[PDB]
C-alpha cells in the first residue's frame, strides 16, 4: 500500500495495528518493525 515516509519514532500511527514500535523509512514508504 502507498504510504508516506517518516522516522520510526513517528510511525506508530501507521504501525499501530501491527503492534510494533520500530520502523524503517525507504522507497517513500514506512515499514513497521518490532
Amino acid at each position: 500500500i502507498n504510504v508516506k515516509c517518516s522516522l520510526p519514532q513517528q510511525c506508530i500511527k501507521p504501525c499501530k495495528d501491527a503492534g510494533m514500535r520500530f520502523g524503517k523509512c525507504m522507497n517513500k514508504k514506512c515499514r513497521c518493525y518490532s
